[PDB]
């Protein structure tokens, strides 16, 4: 999967190790394999969360299969708003998450779509 | 509604306090609460718009219900044109948008996500 | 199209006018005019990339008509590997790429959206 985090904490407010953490956490939240998980982490940007420019964070979860329902991704918004609550020092008003399934037509890797590997 | 804003413009050609006013101006163009509002502005990026690599911004904008048509649509971008030219400084050769509808089941919030909110 | 690419790697080690050549090489790959290219590159970002954060690069291309079939995603992803692991000296291993099919509708330009245009 691919998981993007924009946040208006400054970098130095991001704790260290947290992009190889996420992986983790993604892999046991998502049903998937850790060393196929993506994480790009965007700090230091300007943002307004539900009007408020106070610390923020925003997560995009990007997968094959399983961020397609409702009920799976009340499961997996739970567990991830467990995980960065608490490594962002952020309350559970400061985050947002967004589901995008993925078809393998989409995805290229070594210079080929997944439809074909 | 989730308005996301990739600019070249350093940080500091972007005038301050722009996220707050882009969350009012979305609020009456979308008809949306401005508290509902979300803005993640990412200035000093490296950019070609329409292949030239002169001061521009791309803006994306996903909401339940409102971006999904072209008549609506057509409306949006003239407003947030209006907008961000005089924001930003820029011409509107230099901006463009993308609209992108999204449904309750993609959205998380407060460890679940919007359908059953 | 719109071309975003995510790195890990400082901006100083990325090159001096990729984003500028990644709208010519695009524009070869795609069958679109160089001018109309859009390119967006977002380096010194904390990343990894299936479990790793080594040197990597996420890049996504949005576009009309082009990148929604299997055959020619598989053909655009071989030369668009090509051109990055060149110029971002990353192998073929570090990088991945998103393909995301466009409608006009979606596509807001000088005040409107392309399918009035
Ligand atoms: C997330 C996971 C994967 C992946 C690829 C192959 C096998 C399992 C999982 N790819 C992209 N994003
Ligand atoms: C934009 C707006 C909203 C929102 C949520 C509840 C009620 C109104 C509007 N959510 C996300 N993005
Ligand atoms: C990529 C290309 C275009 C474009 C617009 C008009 C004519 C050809 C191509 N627009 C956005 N992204
Ligand atoms: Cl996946
Ligand atoms: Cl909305
Ligand atoms: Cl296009």
């Amino acid at each position: 999967p691919f998981l993007e985090l924009d946040t208006n904490l400054p970098a130095n407010r991001v704790p260290a190790g947290l992009e190889k953490r996420l992986c983790a956490a993604a892999a046991s939240i998502l049903g998937k394999p850790a060393d196929r998980v993506n994480v790009t982490v965007r700090p230091g940007l300007a943002m307004a969360l539900s009007g408020s420019t106070e610390p923020c964070a925003q997560l995009s979860i990007s997968s094959i299969g399983v961020v397609g329902t409702a009920e799976d991704n009340r499961s997996h918004s739970a567990h991830f708003f467990e995980f960065l609550t608490k490594e962002l020092a952020l309350g559970q008003d400061r985050i947002l998450i967004r589901f995008f399934p993925l078809e393998s037509w989409q995805i290229g890797k070594i210079g080929t779509v997944m439809t074909f590997l």
